[PDB]
């Protein structure tokens, strides 16, 4: 269960730039900025629904660019935010 619903987080990814593209063929082993899929909209677009499921603030803590080193760090972060971070990259 440490994926948390990897595939809901790929599909709102996938469904914010690449509708069209089965989440279940993207990699979540690829950092997901590599892909350039979050954009300056993008990033906004992305904690706008992304708080929204979890009906928290991004302004209370600021989010960097390392943030979005992969889709993993992003169910991290979800997680974190409300519960301790498993396995985190960190450490």
């Amino acid at each position: 269960s440490e994926m948390q619903h990897a595939s809901v987080i790929a599909q709102f990814v996938v469904e914010e730039f690449l509708p069209d593209v089965a989440p279940a063929d993207v990699d979540v082993d690829l950092d997901l900025v590599d892909n350039g899929v979050i954009d300056a909209l993008g990033l906004l677009k992305v904690i706008a629904w992304l708080e929204d499921r979890f009906g928290i603030a991004a302004d209370d803590v600021e989010l960097s660019p390392e943030h979005f080193r992969s889709i993993r760090s992003i169910d991290a972060f979800v997680v974190g935010a409300t519960t301790p971070p498993v396995e985190a990259k960190l450490q």
